[PDB]
């Protein structure tokens, strides 16, 4: 069935909102996320026109509902109508129940402090006998009140109508921006990824107040060792990220701060071996205090550099 | 076919339940499990009445069946209805095996020791004829005598018609609440997780026994690499969890515990290089009985911090 | 079309047989196993009569077959049928090469020297009209002469037509047992899981007949991290198992035998740096056959309670 | 459309062949890989007869194709025909795109030397009115110009009509045997796999070479932590193989000789220890020989019993 | 509806072209990768012509729209069409956005600094009525402004019509082959993979400035452990690959060198301890030199060998 011609001529206005329900697929891994919400739509269409009796309602094919497409899913959504109503003025709205993966970017910039952004965009099949425009009902957008996106916070939820589209699309068409901005909850990574890489950097630093090489090896190699374990341990949570991250960022300055401590204990033994135990005694005093500073400062460079 | 319209103009009631067969999957990383169950629906209607003759009978799609949907499903349930029924008195039952993936959140807080409950969530199409009311039938719903979600225990199966809902659904429904609560058997956990966990962290502390710091060293680091490979090993049993669960905690207290113990060891050992024997030797003495007790006390406080 | 009425009012008898093909899917960590093969259907009805001429055959849809349902599977079998054919006495026999996931359970109590039952249930659409109940056909059901599970032994395939079923089915069915009982290869598992796992316990003890701490606390330690990453190394072969098993209650032993190695070192440098030589010789020398002995005596009451 | 009859009563020959074209999927855990091919065959029936005007040419579904099925397939066949054409003679060709999964058993007892035939296998849906027997088009059958296979080498494509069936067919067909025998490049195993792991054990054997304790044993179980975890490294490379592999037996004796380094080691401290110098060097001299030739040895006899 | 025919019975020349949406897949495991893009089509057809009132115009199924198939593709594609439109001149053009697999080979010769091609190949169903050739729209071929191929550069996107074409087609087509290629960004490679590999090295190389056999083969054995765990850590982010890879030529080559340093490290002791210190000291400082060229230089001939 057609749609509905103006009666004036004038562009129909498509009343759209999503509230989500499960975000339950975040693959970092491939770069999408999959979630359930229920679409609303709300159309003004002069069409199954109510009585002044047994109103208050009706089909599922028989009514023209819009054509409303995403553009960044994988596959076509497998949507499920729920509820389809019209309003005796004539404003007939209808949820359906879809799924949907979304093919999003995540940048891992500044992880686990990131603060990423969600994309949905909608399309409409507009047609030459009534072009098609949309907008947002606030009132009807929203977020669950449920777990919502489990460990993570919805910073915020808009929507914009972008004039902008792909060059491909030879007509013009008014591209629908849902953006669902959302932060991190950082806490639980402090114990679980950051503060142990530390505590295994440490005990590799108190080989200086050492003086055996014998031992001051073993601590620093073994501590080696733990940190490239604790990596593989770690890496679980982070995604592939091909890119250099800060975290990655963080582990590479690691890295390099175990070869210079293998490097200082090497020509502390080496001096301390050719007769010169002033110099080796030297060397060790001003690391001791060298290290934590030159770490200290290394990652507030590296931080000014990343945020 | 439309669905019959009540005599008295009283909403219908349906008599609903569920008995489950399999909860195979169990995805913790997904957050989600699949179910599969026989939906059993009862519905009162004036059709297809019997005669006092070949009565105990049918069709179907020639019977209206209601349209019962669940909430809280990846995909739309992948249903094959296994009988159809009606009571000569009017009381039609049937049973659809269903296959179903549930959406439901699993908090590991207390994990091992969890107790979680498992959610299912149903919902009509009313439709303005007649209104569409849901109840649960006691004698039909049920858990499996079977192996019924092997690893843990069934602790309580109840159903609750929760006039809440959703803000988006325009009118008011009656969503209907399976609540499905299950413990776990903690106890293999205990051989498979927590006691060798314990045994490492035994053997790091054995080191105040000894006076000699290449073996101190030694003892300790090596064992603080065999607590990473152990992490690296039980992370398999563990889910993602981004949150500070109990194990994430007591794991956290053993790396803050090996960092202390390496410390000890490196200032027992300045001391005794320092000419001062009888300092360090009070203080080794001092940490045999100090580290177990502050081990034990902490994990204490992490309990009831935590229970 | 309805199935053919009984002649004296008799129930209908089905002979249903299964001939496998393919086992190919053992997933223990998802508790399933997907299985290929050819299901054969025998039922006489007194249609599609044969004539002396040109005899020896039909349709795929034109004959009633009847509703043979599976009941432990994941989702509705994939069937495809293959052949129809109908015995001109009127003996009608098809078979349908169907590729089903089965829902099963395996314990792992007595792994890897376990021996289980995959099991498969059959149902039937049973109609008012005519009853029916379900036999096997010895001469008919049968494993492939190909690979048939590969890594594993069938020791029995056998039907039941067991009389009990489940209390959802208001009426009475004779649900049908297939049950598959299989052990397992596992001679492969003692140089893959078993022998080494006793050669690093072996190093470990090797440390008594030693009398140097520097070295007895990194021959124990070492290979303490050596078995936690053959461990690591085992567990892909192992699957989830959420009880204790029979391995993993070896390895907790091993675990448990690792401690006591450690703390019988560290007393017998306690006591030979306490000026007590003769009683930590004493002890060493006790070990030395303490310890076998014991790990032999342990396996055995272990494998007495769990075999 | 029933099948065309023969002129004369003589069983009709249909010409089957294959171009591979992708066979991207190798799955060794699951004992499978899928393969993407061009199926093509000719039936010559009386049938769309053509003229001497505007010839040269048809429908999918106007003309009858035989059911050709394959047998060894997880799920069936995801075809799509591409061509169908009739040659004005009478000899009708189509081929058809179609992507497969292919069950087929890989025995890994010579990885990663191994040489394997994977086995599609064909049959067809005979009718009585006229019978249908295979034939393979030798100038059709054949392998793609492109990667064909990476990291493998295609020794030989044949076809043979077996006249073995499985007995659960009560008639007699002509299943029809698609064997592709490979071999693989073995190269890179060369470096990725083998020299390595003979490296570490090189690595540990230096330890006779040596007379200290404290050196000799470090050697030996470091060494043994190293193979554990190159072991590790390269269980990705293999597959499960719940049996004896070479590979497998190899790793065993690379265990086994472990054992052995570490009871020489302690053998010759013991005998140091307890004023035997003279026995205690011929050991060790004695087995800086013994044990590269007993390894050289040990896998001679390992090849010739496994080649 | 057949295609129309030709006026001067000359061949239909089709416009296609393709605008990239989403790479989101690139699975170097499976040897694919999966895309979502907008297929554009144009064929000038003499249907539909449009009169000078209410222009600018249509039906999804009623318009002939060519048989346009991918070659490499694992399943054929998912496909859903967004536009169709016809010029009134005769020029009707249609926009589809498909997601499809492509099975498309990538060769690791020279990761991370490969540069690949990734291939589309496209045929079309021609029909004896009137035979069908393709070009390719410069103005409508393009990648898309968004992420494109996140981690990747496209160095280039071009068409060729390809008369080459497989054997088994009975006439000749014109393949038209897509060729997209693409470079990589190789600088997080650089601290990710290649640098902390030679940090792990030189701290291997560092045990030649020191004198101690009980240092230097902790210090040589203990970093070979390391690289071996950090090539487990790195495993992740390296494909399969069943070929000698630079990667793994490189690797091998730190391999041949951890072997060449104990084997130094052996026979230093050895000469120091049979009262040669002069020859001892001699191979341990030419070594020192020795070492780092080599490697150098080793690495140069690597280089240059793959590139």
């Amino acid at each position: 069935v057609s749609p509905p011609p103006p009666i004036a001529d004038e562009p129909l206005t498509v009343n759209t909102g999503i509230y989500l329900i499960e975000c339950y697929s975040l693959d970092d891994k491939a770069e999408t996320f999959k979630v359930n919400a229920f679409l609303s739509l709300s159309w003004k269409d002069r069409r199954l026109a109510f009585d002044p009796v047994r109103s208050g309602v009706y089909e599922p094919e028989a009514i023209w509902i819009p054509e409303i497409r995403f553009v960044n899913v994988e596959n076509a959504r497998d949507a499920d109508v729920v509820d389809i109503s019209v309003s005796p003025d004539g404003t007939v709205q209808y949820l359906e129940r879809f799924s949907a993966r979304v093919l999003s970017p995540l940048d891992f910039r500044r992880y686990p402090f990131d603060s990423q952004t969600l994309h949905i965009y909608l399309i409409v099949r507009s047609v030459d006998t009534r072009n098609i425009v949309l907008a947002v009902d606030l009132e009807k957008v929203g977020k669950n009140d449920d777990v919502f996106l489990t460990g993570w916070d919805i910073e915020s939820f808009t929507a914009v109508v972008k004039p902008a589209n792909f060059a491909l699309e030879d007509r013009l068409e008014s591209k629908l921006d849902y953006q669902l901005r959302i932060s991190r909850q950082y806490f639980s990574y402090i114990p679980n990824i950051i503060l142990p890489m530390l505590f295994i950097l440490f005990i590799s630093w108190t080989a200086f107040w050492s003086t055996s090489y014998e031992a001051n090896v073993t601590l620093v190699v073994s501590t080696l060792i733990a940190h490239i374990a604790f990596n593989i341990l770690v890496e679980t949570n982070l995604p592939k990220t091909p890119y250099m991250t800060y975290t990655g960022a963080i582990i590479f300055m690691i890295y390099l701060f175990y070869f210079v401590a293998v490097i200082e204990v090497t020509v502390q033994h080496y001096l301390k071996v050719e007769s010169q135990p002033a110099r080796a005694a030297s060397i060790t005093r001003a690391s001791r205090i060298a290290f934590p500073v030159v770490f200290l400062l290394a990652n507030i460079i590296l931080a000014f550099l990343f945020f």
